[PDB]
């Protein structure tokens, strides 16, 4: 009933209930939140039953009890709302419930196929599994304020309800409330920041592998309804390659492979997906674009060229992603070093990388610069001027940089960590003696190499001395001292790489 | 079916997704998790549509996952799992699935009830609140391995489905696989931690007002089945930690405060029973002590008495007082020393963990009769805290009723709102600069004693701010602003000159 | 049969199992052990069944095989066979078989009661019951050759079967085999020796405790027919080692505690009488000697006022002394000195065995009548001793009484001793500011169905390296070391627990603990 | 009955009478002693007749009443009890009476022949034959907590009587009381000692014969059902420590010896096979092992030949040497060594226990396989000692047979002491009469000795004569007193024992 709901807010209040320590990694659940269109402003009402967990007091406004966007950029990012008492909707118009489960978030720059799917689909997708029912039941709010933008048809994979904009909310009525909205997206899929703070680079601790972007990748195939030979990304406006039928013809002379082109503006996403999903190669100037890398087979490699001044390391979401553990892709950067090779545009318009709006003395000084300096977002006058550069590709210089990484033809475990040893027991005689179980896991597992790391410290020193056995037993005579108290650590390692847990150290006495 | 969850499992995997940055704030919600008796040790199966976010790797060791307790021990605290690829499910025995959806939790001390409510029942609560459908679902499995303990009927009024402990799982079979199971609990309900580290005391950062603890309580009471003549309450203790002159202190308070007074024990009472006395009281009389947390049970406006036995120092121990004292709790605190040695009674005879001294070398005993104060301490089970915290106490009334009133004048028993941001801020520079600003859209729904606006003014470049409190929505700076200056203004509204509302956007202003 | 006897003789042989390291603790089993009257010598047949565990070979003389006495004296101790081969009995006389199993020893001296009690009858008894059967079936046979002797009424308590002496077995035949004989006397009872070596006084390890003399007692009692008005005896002698005023002696010792007084003596009572008498007397006064060995018979809690004459200390003869303060006896033990040499008579004149001097130079006579104490010496029949020990003495009643109440307050007359079990499931543990060291077990596993007045615990701390014990008498199971413990080091742990302070249970295995 | 039993219990209490002077000695009777299986703890009940013969209050515990087993280890050796009053039955379980008598004793390791003839069936065989009746009626309960293991069927044979493990006990009740219990073994019987403080090796005092062995063997023999044509018995190994030359060693010795050559093997022939194959060997050839222990079944006049492997001592490792060359077992010995590297196999990759040693420091297996002998050492499980025992060997057959040759000339196969002198007189002239024992013997050399001190001095003067009577004029002073022992001796090395000392003046 309509009543019903009215009564439940008008006595009861708005309820909320958030998960995590701050305003980084928080997802609020609420009930009976509110929205008022005139005010631009959603509403927490104080009732008798209404809960605010966290309560944050005045900190709320230090800088924001949420981040909407995963993109720390220190103003879309903040959600907030304005307290009143439940009792002040006598005062105020009849409020609109929207009954069905909302998740409320903020795209960043939904024009832009990287931002699209590093700041918003990945997050969407893995925010809704974090709570039952949201991934099928769930309608998505965008309140950012953009329109649909250059890629909404993919958004609309995400819920199958169509998803709002905040036009769309003020036809809607004056005051509208959720029954039951999550706000806030996890952060936990991200492996880039663009550079608010210090320059544009990967995050420290990225917390995703390729596992869980390949399973995005499953469901976003499934639902383009979409389910050997180099790829080379062609683009028709702008950061053109000046001699893109050359390319094709060195690549498949190089490589003994068939060559295809294929472009955002020629071709349906869906068509996109379907050649990137099965190439062997994908050949790209640095730009949105290569994000598409997400849809690779295992096997494949990355070649990203940036042109002249425009330095590789720099500018590394595409080298991140690829190389992140369980991608199974390589990645090879080329640069063009060579200013024969470039077409700059300085009669452009700024947004498009022009430089006849700055003094002339800026102008000389970017002309002469045969590095972009690093620096902060967003539009850097340089960076645009070098990015939007059209590029001549030295197919020679190309294929040797490309034949560093991929030696022969390109193209096609989980990786999983021990447990503890068990039982470690040790002994002595200067003779000490340590043995243990295998690792409960290892027990049903085929591993190739399985090697023990002890860890020999004698108590009071700083000193380990480190040994890699390959049995589960074994007695230290060298350098082991009569009448002293030695720690002992032990962890069990798959194949050289994958360090298992240590065991609680043992205390042994000789 | 059977043979359907078998083979979701055993080509699909297990499935997890978890919310928070790091292991402290993690909580996991699993598909086809599963637990191996034999090992004691939980399994994560990796198939085709197996997902592990987040992917630590090996940092999934440093130190754990996730926090399965809210008290950080460096022990109990920690859920981690083992790896196998599901195909290895052929060479294991046949899983038994739990079909009902789980909360997987850690108990810190199931036998204390100051830990039972702060550290379980009410981020229990919480985090069952967090996720649709858990709170009327969800049957919570304890993993911690201790038994009931003292307080289970508690534990059980949380979900309709009895709760189960390691101990029980053993006896289900060798291998068990939830379909659906949260593990971790949220620690955002803590206001306390027991000096693991550092000496213990109330948390840095308390997230939890009154209101969410009243809520808790509201829910606790119904489910206890509990739902002119005002009185002050009196907590007894028929083995340890007394007051020697209970019935004194009855007559005195009674005389005082002019209200029949009470007594109450967690012996000889139902808990449902303490929950009714303490939830009409408009006084509560303790010494220190768990039987204090149903301080959350007390009514608006009610006052807590905390008693503290020789040498202890009530500002070392403030959980109680830290609670009373939270914000929207609406409780008054006194805290009463006793000061005076001829008015305890110790018991240096007693076992170890009843506070005796008589298994401590002879120049230990001698040091801890000789202290006057307990020196700040680290957990756990210090024997000068436990020496003096089990003293029996001798109240000075004359002294315990002057601390009351110093607190309490007349008879005991019986708004918060932040602004919004101000709109469409205005500035102006004729050297002279005018700034402007209409009231925050909530205040016009609004009614509130003080509302004063704050104006912070930075020259652009430095870092000097200027502060001003004005009471009027219009002012104009006139000496020390300078011309051809870029000024920085910053504008919010205050209520009450306590509740500090959000800023506005800044404005550039040019003289 | 005999023709079947002497075949398993000839052609089977002598079978020797003994159990022991040593001559002195060993006692033998053997079967067709044979004697030559003719020769005086025991004789091993080797037969194609004969077995000689142990084989010395020539270690059998250095110096024998066995002890047949308990007394160490290099001489009628000794037990030794000679070899032949089980052939040789055709070139020799028919065989006599022993046919019931024999118990084969020596007596030291069957004409002494002490010697006779404590030498060879407790003895006697406890070896007999260390072989099922032998108590209700063995015969005794001594081999010592001494006769019945003065005390053989008590000897044949022991077997229901009339022992043997080596007198009676030349009549027998030229040539005896015992079918089935044991040979030796377990020491094990004994608690004195008679100063071969070093002077006389108790053994050094004494294994035997009041219970096992005890029972012995019982069973003696029984064998002798014998199972307000509370009373003191007193041993009286006829012949020699008089009390010169027992009369006096008699009311004395009846005032001073008020208790009716009997004298008893060994020449003008039945032994068993004696028995009867000593049996529940709640005081026990005698003149050192043989008589006061029915010590043994003194029910729990009376006591032994033992006179020793002029000359002679106390300190310096104690078989009576040792037998009343063993442990579980629950007797008190007076020894009262004459020191007055007007109360003694000496008897100079007498034969050499009964203590005379007019044999010796008379300067001797003249150093022994003037010493005033007889020097500490070697067995035997010392001539010093003798003089002293057979004199007469005056009792200075007054002294005697001070000397008993230094002992019995009150009037005289009326645990089992259990050592506790380890300490169980010992646990050490340190904590990281200052070092601090937690020990704590299970009280032992018998304390549980025990009362014990005092129970506490001792625990030894060492830190490794050093040789430094610390010892700890604790009262709780449980206890926290502060004090000089010092933060990374090895400390290890035993711990014991004590009943009543004297009873020292044993430690349990030591636990190594770091700090 | 049992109300009986109980009465006699309750009231009574236990009774212990023990034989010895120290716990290395002991053997004790009990009756009514008693185990707690909860305690896993004897106990011995005070009651109103109960004995404790010896009595050592405290020194019970230092380290122990008794040896159960004959292995002086300082841990399974030990028996003790712990106390009650045999009033506290009241507040215990309902006793199990143990109603047959018992003999009750600890097993050091029943899985390895050698310890288990030489520490167990030869003590337990002459401990029962101490006590008159238990041979044939006494039950054996092993209390060390091992299981059967690889030999339980020879232990079968020594009681008729199914003998009882720690682990059964367990399920017969709570509490469970002997009756009859006879607890310890001799020692008498051992003749070596498995290097626990000092390294291996022989007993230094030795108190057993082969006559004794021998006995002991002719019981095992009829028990075990089995008692031109002579032969040499080789045993072989079929897992490790193996003969990697058995075809050709057995046709140099058949050619050698000229006579048939049979192999045995513990793996493939049932024990009472073995026996009957060792009973009539006339040569047993084999590699050091416990297998050898079976040595004590070989005729009179056998030979036993021992060969060990590169690096270890025959003198280090002397068991069965010790065995064979005891008095009246009438076996010859030979050791040979393997001395050339090129004729050993070593093992270093198997498991520690098969003497491994991947799992040591890489500098420890350096000096193992640098080294030429295993040094000394004790017990027990040397990782040296167990990388060389467990190698293969070629066998050099012409040093090998040099060695045997240097034993055995022509064809391999099939001790009583005097009395004392008599009536010895002197005058310096001394007579005596042979000794008793002489008149009914025939002994091939007899000679006297005759020892002369001057009184004061400790210099003894020895002479060997061959007649009753000697005349002494050599360094002979007159007016002076001589001391003279004299002693008759068997076959130069049978000493007698001398008589009583003579004073001559
Ligand atoms: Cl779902
Ligand atoms: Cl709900
Ligand atoms: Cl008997
Ligand atoms: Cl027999």
């Amino acid at each position: 009933d309509y009543p019903k709901a009215l009564q439940i807010l008008m006595e009861g209040g708005t309820h909320m209930v958030c998960t995590g320590r701050t305003h980084t990694d928080r997802i609020c659940r609420f009930k009976w939140l509110c929205y008022s269109n005139e005010a631009e402003e959603f509403i927490f009402f104080h009732g008798n039953t209404s809960v605010m967990l966290p309560n944050l007091g005045s900190r709320r406004f230090q800088p924001a009890l949420l981040d909407l966007s995963t993109v720390e950029d220190h103003n879309t990012q903040y959600f907030n709302f304005v307290e009143l008492p439940a009792a002040a909707l006598r005062f105020m118009p009849k409020p609109v419930f929207v009954p069905d489960v909302a998740l409320i978030a903020n795209r960043f720059n939904p024009d832009n196929l990287m931002h699209v799917f590093h700041d918003d689909l990945l997050p969407l997708f893995y925010t809704l599994r974090q709570f039952p029912g949201l991934a099928h039941e769930a309608r998505l709010f965008f309140m950012e304020g953009w329109g649909e933008g250059a890629h909404f048809d993919l958004y609309k994979l995400l819920s199958p309800k169509q998803p709002l904009l905040r036009a769309q909310l003020k036809t809607l009525g004056r005051l509208l409330c959720f029954s039951h909205a999550f706000v806030g997206l996890s952060k936990i899929t991200t492996w880039y920041q663009y550079g608010f703070v210090q320059p544009q680079g990967p995050k420290a601790n990225i917390l995703v592998s390729g596992n869980e972007i390949r399973q995005f990748a499953r469901f976003m195939t499934e639902k383009l309804n979409v389910s050997e030979y180099i790829l080379v990304f062609s683009r028709t406006q702008n950061r053109l390659i000046l001699n893109e039928a050359e390319l094709l013809l060195a690549l498949a002379q190089e490589f003994q492979m068939k060559t295809v082109t294929v472009s955002l503006e020629d071709h349906t996403f869906a068509d996109v997906v379907r050649l990137v999903s099965n190439a062997s190669m994908l050949v790209s100037m640095h730009g949105a674009q290569l994000v598409t890398t997400l849809f690779l087979p295992r096997g494949a490699t990355v070649v990203e060229l940036f042109p002249y001044a425009v330095n590789p390391d720099h500018y590394t979401p595409y080298k991140t992603l690829a190389m992140l553990p369980g991608m199974d892709l390589q990645y090879v950067a080329w640069r063009n070093m060579m200013p024969e090779n470039t077409v700059t545009h300085p009669e452009r318009p700024w947004d498009q990388g022009g430089i006849t709006h700055l003094d002339r003395a800026e102008q000389a000084r970017i002309l002469q610069s045969r590095e972009v300096p690093r620096h902060l977002c967003c539009r850097n006058p340089e960076w645009l001027f070098r990015i939007y550069q059209d590029t001549k590709v030295d197919i020679p210089s190309l294929i040797q940089t490309i034949r560093r990484v991929v030696k022969g033809r390109p193209g096609p475990t989980v990786g999983l960590y021990p447990g503890k040893v068990r039982e470690a027991r040790c002994q002595a005689s200067a003779r000490l003696t340590v043995s243990w179980q295998i690792p409960w896991n290892l027990k049903y597992l085929k591993v190739r190499e399985v090697k023990y790391e002890v860890w020999l410290q004698e108590q009071g020193e700083n000193t380990y001395v480190p040994y890699i056995l390959a049995l589960q037993n074994h007695t230290f005579t060298e350098n082991i001292k009569p009448f002293t108290t030695y720690l002992v650590w032990v962890r069990c390692i798959f194949n050289k790489i994958l360090l298992g847990p240590f065991a609680d150290v043992l205390v042994c006495n000789t």
